[PDB]
């Protein structure tokens, strides 16, 4: 008996084989969930990732920009997962900022563009995704978003701290609504990640001193967390999602999971 | 196939039906749990009182505030569990405050007396029970103790409040012992449950004003909670430590989970 | 002596005479402050209103979305305080949210436009105005922002506490680079104020249902706070902002600093 | 025209010329204070120190542990200042901690006792001296503590971060109560500073590797303050606490200003 057995789960976020949204997804189905992924642009190269999955899933598009894709998804779900089913839960591990936002680019010389757009697709889209869902989201259900702690500023990281802080904020004003149709909002707040992009930033793509400072903060994290931190391991992350998504923390909403091996606890 | 299916876990704190450790220790059992329970003073009463748990579980004496209780538990719960045999789990469900640290009796006018044995029994007592069970803890184990959120001043809780704060910054050191054991260290912060003494302050055991400022506070959390709080349900907050207690919160440590239905996000 | 006597400061944020920069601006001119003030849009209207401030002060136009206005603010500040002259402190008294961000509207039905004007002027802006004036501060300066504690979602408020959580995020970035010219920076969190706009709201400018959770806020927030709270008196927070632009913080920088009559330290 | 001009304070905490308390003494003194001082135990050892102040000040004996003393205190000090005057601040600067509590001796061995007594100096004596002043203080006064941020655990400090944990929630509830007063609670948390004790132990005398750890968490910190921070200068701390002393942050108690440098705004 899985932990999501019988359980109708969308996942947006993949991209490839290293997102912490595939590791999500594999969880998920290894305990009975039953998915509908969603994707950005690359709907191709998506496909033939999750092709790696232990279950087949239905790939939907959605850019959380694009407003008819948000108008439209709801009824694209429901095609996928069958009429008069609904989803028992839903989420979002999508985020982006542009290089100006992040990196050795001053903080002070990134564009409101830019910031705007890292905002839109990292913040608002968490409400964007919630709206669109909720319609089709049964009671007991829950919604849960990937976070990185921005309660104190790092470097590098810069504008996409400040898009986490507005998504934390969000995060509690969404379940408000999520509320009403009997539905948990939750985040998890995960350590660092060596996902592509972020193996590219430490090798320097975003400037040598952003990388170097990166790395700093990694080995700072596995120093500081009690039970460790292993940056190459999505799994205690995603099992952590699937903890959310489960039936399992019932009381929980508004909130912020940590699953960064107790590193936000400790000074040193 | 349950949560927690051959978990070895300890469970302290029952003394009546209405105990959040009574209710913890039923939906660990429903999940595959073997478990030992610990109990204080009146284990004539405990022990009339777990037969109905829904499986047998030996019952152990321990009182914190004793020295050699505390010296001997290691050994005594081995002899429970069988040699070779380790705990996964330990349940710290232990809280007290002396009359004089809680409701309409003035904050100022509590003894250090007091106050000493309620943090005794309510703060320090979490590091004692995590001294004691550790050397016969398994990697992967996990220590789970019940929290109120002490991050803001209430009425009549007083010095208990207190004692929640000290206990709070006590189980982010626990977690830095633990670790070395690869053993996660947690708190899980409920809202108000109506126990039987929780019923008797409302009805004015410790003040007509104390009680009624205790229901006040009772509603408002309901009302902030965005999916609602039952006083009178520990059923959430069973589940929550039992999720703790699971594999699937691997990387969270020094750390507290709400369970109460995420008042704590909302201002109102 | 007073308290900022010689001291050069610029302040933002003044449009009536219920402004909470009205006030920041005569307590600092009673403290012996030197002032110059910039203004959005209504500039006749402000320098009409200004004139009653108890001493001469230069206005200058700044719509913090024109970056025109932002890249010739530094010359346009050095003319008015003379070359060869630069600033102590700097206030932002900046904040706004289209009505489609706050209120009755509901908050999935807020575009993105909206809300990003809002972030914009509320949040971006605060590392605008930085950029603009560090090059023209003085070792020893201060920056001060207004904030409304956003750590807990509020009816009504909406995107506007999501732009609040935003603006902390900035503020401890923006502490890092003024740190290189030896400048604080900080947040005033100031408790509920009734200003022009927020009485027009709780008269229901925004809605009835929006005006009665704002009106019952306030209520509670006196009722919370251990010194109480006036929404009709701007000078206790005016005095703060003074404080933090004065000597006498000299250690505190991208932090927080609670005019709330303690309001947030308190459940009930 | 001194920031406390004409104001009476009472100032705790001196026992050498490196004591927070006697640079919080001496600014205030500067700053035009009238004070009344506190002291523990070596009182002519206290009084020699104190003769290098500015100004003179009646020494008055406390032992916070010494109900007898704290039953006199303000009969003690009404004597000092004369019948018909009243306190308007007070000054709590009192820490200990056994060095079982601390060190390398580990965070479990240390014997309840122990832990209980540095509680109950470091933490429960601010409610003490609160009970015992508050009937002497004037409307608009101000108690001040000092405290280190406990909210993350570090080396070394063990139980004395629980009992400034405990500290924190104490003044949360002071606040209460001095309120109907007209007085604010609050308290500085400050930096590390090299005080003699701190010297001492840096040098290893609670052990080698608890030396090395603070060292080390004293580099951090410098590193980590967006203005820097020199812990062999106590005067920006005491320059806070004379900040809270004044009537320049009349809406803030219950509540935490930090002199760290902003050293606790971010993460690295
Ligand atoms: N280190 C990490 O990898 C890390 C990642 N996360 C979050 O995890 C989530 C998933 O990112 P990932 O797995 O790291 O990386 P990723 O690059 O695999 O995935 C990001 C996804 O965003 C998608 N996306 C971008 N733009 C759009 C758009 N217009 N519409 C729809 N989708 C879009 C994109 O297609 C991709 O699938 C994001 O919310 C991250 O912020 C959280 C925490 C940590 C982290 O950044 C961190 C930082 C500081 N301290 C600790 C941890
Ligand atoms: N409302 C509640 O019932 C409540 C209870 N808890 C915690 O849950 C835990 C269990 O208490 P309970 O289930 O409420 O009540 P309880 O009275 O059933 O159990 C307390 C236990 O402590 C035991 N105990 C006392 N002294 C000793 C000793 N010397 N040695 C060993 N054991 C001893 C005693 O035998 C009993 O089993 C405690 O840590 C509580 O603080 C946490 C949160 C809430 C809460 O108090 C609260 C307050 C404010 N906002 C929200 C929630
Ligand atoms: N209640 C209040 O009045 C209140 C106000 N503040 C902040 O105080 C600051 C000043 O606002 P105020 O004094 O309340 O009101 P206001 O309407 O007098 O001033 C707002 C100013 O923004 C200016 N502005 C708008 N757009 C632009 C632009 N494009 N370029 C430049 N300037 C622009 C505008 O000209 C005006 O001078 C803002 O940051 C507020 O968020 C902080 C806290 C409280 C608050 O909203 C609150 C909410 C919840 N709990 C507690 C408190
Ligand atoms: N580093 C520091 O020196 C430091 C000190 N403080 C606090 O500042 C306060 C003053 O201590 P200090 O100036 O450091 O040192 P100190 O040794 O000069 O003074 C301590 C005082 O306590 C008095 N005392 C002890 N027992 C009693 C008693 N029975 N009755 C009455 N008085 C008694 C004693 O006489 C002495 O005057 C304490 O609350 C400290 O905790 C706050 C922060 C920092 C700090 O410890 C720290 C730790 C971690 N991160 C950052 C900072
Ligand atoms: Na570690
Ligand atoms: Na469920
Ligand atoms: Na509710
Ligand atoms: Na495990
Ligand atoms: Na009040
Ligand atoms: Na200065
Ligand atoms: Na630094
Ligand atoms: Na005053």
């Amino acid at each position: 008996t899985g932990l999501l057995d019988g359980k109708r789960i969308l996942v947006s976020g993949i991209i490839t084989d290293s997102s912490i949204a595939f590791h999500i997804a594999r969880v998920a189905q290894e305990q009975g969930a039953q998915l509908v992924l969603t994707g950005f642009d690359r709907l191709r190269l998506i496909q033939r990732i999750t092709d790696r999955l232990p279950a087949k899933a239905p790939l939907l598009e959605l850019d959380v920009q694009n407003e008819e894709h948000l108008a439209s998804l709801a009824g694209r779900v429901t095609e996928a997962i069958g009429a008069g089913n609904k989803l028992d839960g839903v989420v979002h591990s999508i985020g982006f900022m542009p290089q100006t936002g992040m990196g050795i680019n001053p903080f002070f010389d990134a564009p409101y563009a830019d910031v705007s757009k890292g905002i839109h697709i990292s913040a608002y889209s968490y409400a964007s995704m919630a709206k669109a869902l909720l319609p089709i989201m049964n009671p007991g259900g829950s919604i849960v978003g990937m976070d990185f702690d921005p309660s104190r500023a790092m470097p590098a990281y810069n504008w996409m701290t400040v898009a986490k802080s507005a998504l934390e904020s969000v995060n509690r004003f969404v379940a408000r609504e999520a509320g009403k149709y009997g539905v948990r909002s939750n985040l998890v707040a995960a350590g660092p990640i060596r996902t592509l992009a972020m193996s590219a930033i430490v090798g320097g793509a975003l400037g040598e001193e952003a990388g170097a400072q990166i790395q700093l903060l990694e080995e700072g994290w596995d120093q500081r967390a009690p039970i460790g931190w292993n940056m190459k391991d999505a799994t205690p992350v995603a099992k952590t999602v699937c903890a959310l998504l489960s039936d399992w923390l019932p009381a929980t909403t508004g909130d912020i999971i940590y699953a960064d091996g107790g590193a936000h606890t400790q000074l040193l």
